[PDB]
């Protein structure tokens, strides 16, 4: 399908993001049999939306709970909406989502970080109220993404089981709305800007409208003309360019329009002129050697989960820019779209990582990691729905310089290349603008791993003298420099860290610096930089994690992830003003010298 | 004014709550000047609304500034709006807030916990976009409810000091919003519930025809009719009810309806059938003896400093629910209306505070409390002002029981009670329906206090064996008892322990059960239940504080106020346990008999 994000000029949005809705528990899973959707819920309780669900009561049987639970909610429909396209947009629902709207079944979607709207014109009538109510599933398989396994016991309760860290949080996590539009709308858009060395630059597009002769319109920060374009098909105007830049981030808006004969739909978007490429073992913004800092995130807060929240984007943002921070990477799925508007705004570079993690098998299980047991075809299919979806989604998004097709797959097995090659080559149809890369997990070093060759970029997520060599920063510093020489002497790629830290537990204080104390935190990072300054075709260091987050039970977990460099409730650790230090101390963008 | 919370039958909002706004300081104080709601902020960035500003940032200069803040955010008017009554409203902007719809003054208010509308209509048109731009200010002086005290040093620079010990949030708390009524609209409306003894009841009504004839329905939970009345007012027809009771919270809809000769106007009224009375050292709630359990609380977060958010306030619920607690106090400031709609609907019953807090200045100031400098005429009229702001917003709440004029104040000058007596009297007039308190300060005591006998129901703030006996707890018993019997033998009236707990640091435990500890506000908290239920005159325990809060910075306050049940990010402390046995252990809303 097409995807763009709503606005307002001929276009009008209502948030149904009204935080209270009405919540149910399907236990006995009689829901979908017994039409539940038709009437009112029964033993129903509130619940804010966005949100996730499982934290929101302190119950112990809830958040632990999987299966089918139940939203509704009732809406008023504005006025002047008569005659008018009205569509239903859901930002995300966490795994699986199926809309009614009164009696009428209008949507159904797999995949919890992107969006997915439906036409409901014909099912609701201006002035009136009417029902809606959504189903939410939390089940993961070996067909989803990210992959699971539901147990189901002698006594009927089912659990699931995932293999990566991070808390199966579920829910309406993100804006739920009606907007509206001409008859003659614009569903469709798609840009590439083309910037030369270093006088001007070029900006093709392609976008479809529902009736309409399209007219398309470069204006600047001044809302002024600065060019301007006939017809549906590619357009190309050159311009002496304020360019899209990490310190500033410039940005001009598109304005396309969509003309009938008796209708007219405006739609303004935003654009950065800027260039991501690879060359050799550097990584060019704009022609211009870069250097990554920064982290990998989650969508992980203290009673909203994964929920989104306007308050919690603006603070985690003013803490990265006190920090230094110049970048990061939606860890293991996509994140709130707004996410990415302020990075577009703020001149953030993102890397954009599917929801594609947990391909392992490693740390009733199958014996085969690709096989028709545990990951096949159909995975292969979800898969590549799921590298659709996000390129669909943020294709438009300049603060993007790279995808992410997955998270520390084993690619050990057999299978791992012949799963691997088909996604990356249609990645690279879908988009010809950004590098792609995967993320590679520990034991798949430069001697093992089979998959590595199909990427731009090396992505590498290292843990050694915590793992391994646990406690031991000598022998550690000497594995790291040989395993990233070792991988620089095969592939010759620009290599980025995008995965290192340690647990550390705030508050815990050694005199002899050992694990889980916050000395050790800073130490431990620090050996990594100095190995990371002696090697040139490192042009990255992407720290683990910003924040501590929520994990599923179990003994390698002290009440969920401790590698953040700041505490759940954001306070910062002593490691956070070491990397204050180091990231503001170097010149933006630019990697330190070789010993400087 | 009239005050009615938006609804959607002909009327409709759009929450323009939506976060990001545009933010700036004023540190030189030019904004009025230069008239910066002319053209857009200039030197701003993104803020979240609703939320405090002071923590947003994670910066210093930005918590602790006083003077001048500037909102703004753009925004389209619905087209169906066009020849529509438009109003602009604010929930709460803390203390004072100036708002222009493009170079239009439109509003001003001084009070920073209720809501302040205007009619924009003439000033805007339908299908286009409009500025909006707001003026905070945080500052508080002697006329300001609460009081405070600007220090300017030598250099010119203000510093904010206050009289109570939460930290003094600003900016927009609450929620921004565009909503439309007929031009014959319902303005006011007014509910009085009379009930005989549990067979059936009368429900009086009086409203404001803005500019039509009205009509009322009275419907069920059913949405079936059972009573009807005619005629702008004086209605009282008979029912036979389903009351409104603790633990329940049965409601009907009252339905408004104003007809004009072109337009028609509906506004649907939940309804509460209770009666609330005092009867000697009893608290009668439908003519049944009821007895408080709860707690003191704050609207008070990590991140969105005094700002709603939905997420927390279903948590916050949960917790209470789970612990047993029937009840809460608004401390020391009204709550948002969303916290009372809660309460209306799940039965909870509570004390409304106004924000007249740090009437005190014993814990270059002046000597007299109560004078033209410090609290004079102008203070009184502000006082009395936000005690009709405040029931002319509450009013219509079946969860409130009682009004509380002012918290902690000092009784011992002499002016206390030539300046209290008229308040209870005008505060007595605006509501007849229920009782008026005044909460007691320590110092203050049977013999010492001079205006309790003004009020009907005895609320105490005690603190014996914390602040005073310093960790003697068979000291602190004799006191407590001694006080107690003292206030019973006074004045007869029903005594509510509004404040009763201790700092507790998360995590520390003592063999000595000594002060600051998790082992100590066990002991302590039990010591006073064990008084509470050898007092009959008792009917009320709220338990300082439910959660942890920020404060000012003091060697009194260890990062914030830690007299809290739960963590500031809502974490149970062992006292959580103890409370939910005694609480849930009792019988619903029955004084423990003697009392297992
Ligand atoms: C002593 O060697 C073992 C010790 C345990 C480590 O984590 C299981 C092993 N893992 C690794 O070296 C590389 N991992 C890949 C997966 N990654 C995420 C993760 C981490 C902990 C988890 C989990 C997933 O699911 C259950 O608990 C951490 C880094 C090595
Ligand atoms: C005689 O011993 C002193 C010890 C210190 C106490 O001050 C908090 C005094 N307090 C009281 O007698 C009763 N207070 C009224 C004010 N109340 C709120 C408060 C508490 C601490 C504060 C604050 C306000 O502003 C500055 O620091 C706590 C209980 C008693």
């Amino acid at each position: 399908s097409h995807m763009l994000r709503p606005v307002e000029t001929p276009t009008r949005e209502i948030k149904k993001l009204d935080g209270l809705w009405a919540f149910s528990l399907d236990r006995e899973n009689c829901g979908i049999d017994q039409r539940w959707w038709e009437s009112a819920l029964q033993e129903s309780r509130a619940i804010a939306v966005p949100g996730s669900f499982n934290d929101q009561f302190a119950d112990a049987d809830i958040r632990n709970y999987a299966g089918n639970v139940w939203y509704q909610r009732e809406v008023f429909i504005p006025k002047g909406w008569a005659g008018q396209r009205i569509v239903l947009r859901f930002d995300a629902v966490t795994h699986y989502g199926k809309v009614w709207v009164n009696n009428q079944e209008v949507m159904e979607h797999q995949g919890g970080y992107t969006p997915f709207e439906a036409d409901v014109t014909p099912y609701v009538i201006a002035g009136k109220s009417v029902r809606i109510t959504v189903c939410v599933n939390n089940e993961l398989n070996w067909q989803t993404i990210p992959p699971g396994m539901v147990i189901t016991d002698e006594n009927g309760k089912k659990k699931q089981s995932y293999f990566h860290d991070f808390f199966n949080y579920a829910g309406i996590h993100r804006s739920v709305m009606l907007y509206t539009t001409p008859n003659t709308w614009v569903d469709d858009i798609t840009v590439v800007t083309h910037v030369a060395q270093d006088c001007n630059h070029a900006s093709v597009d392609w976008q479809v409208v529902a009736n309409g002769d399209v007219s398309v319109e470069l204006r600047d920060a001044d809302q002024q003309v600065v060019a301007t374009g006939q017809g549906t098909s590619g357009t190309l105007q050159v311009v002496n360019p304020h360019l899209w830049q990490p310190g500033e981030g410039y940005l001009y808006e598109l304005c396309v329009t969509a003309k009938s004969q008796t209708e007219c739909d405006i739609y303004p978007l935003r654009v950065g002129i800027r260039s991501v490429a690879v060359k050799g073992e550097q990584f060019l913004i704009n022609h211009k050697p870069f250097y990554f800092t920064g982290f990998g995130r989650h969508e992980d807060a203290d009673l909203r989960g994964k929920g989104f929240d306007n308050v919690l984007m603006v603070h985690d943002h003013a803490l990265m820019d006190w920090i230094g921070a110049n970048s990061y990477r939606t860890s293991h799925y996509p994140y709130a779209e707004e996410m990415l508007d302020w990075a577009d705004e703020h001149g953030i570079v993102v890397i954009d990582e599917t929801a594609a993690v947990g391909f392992n098998l490693s740390l009733n299980k199958p014996k085969e990691l690709y096989s028709e047991e545990a990951v096949n075809g159909e995975t292969q299919q979800a898969h590549l729905q799921a590298i659709k979806e996000l390129i669909a989604r943020d294709k438009n998004h300049p603060s993007v310089v790279m995808w992410s097709i997955a998270n520390e797959p084993d690619t050990r097995p057999q299978g791992a290349r012949e799963y691997f090659a088909p996604l990356a080559e249609a990645t690279r149809k879908l988009d010809p603008t950004r590098p792609i890369t995967c993320v590679n997990v520990m034991f798949c070093d430069a001697h093992t791993d089979t998959i590595s060759d199909l990427f731009d970029v090396l992505c590498l997520n290292r843990y050694y003298g915590w793992y391994v060599q646990s406690g031991d920063l000598e022998t550690a510093e000497k594995v790291l420099e040989k395993e990233l020489l070792a991988w620089q002497e095969k592939l010759h790629q620009p290599i980025i860290i995008t995965e290192y830290g340690v647990d550390t537990l705030a508050g815990l204080h050694s005199m002899y610096t050992d694990m889980w104390s916050e000395e050790y935190q800073c130490a431990w990072l620090d050996m990594y930089h100095r190995v990371f300054d002696r090697v040139s075709a490192v042009v990255g260091e992407q720290v683990w994690n910003f924040a501590d987050f929520a994990t599923s039970q179990g003994i390698l977990r002290v009440g969920g992830n401790k590698k953040g460099i700041f505490t759940r409730d954001r306070k910062p650790k002593s490691a956070a003003f070491l990397l204050q230090k180091r990231w503001t101390g170097m010149n933006f963008g630019e990697k330190p010298q070789q010993g400087g």
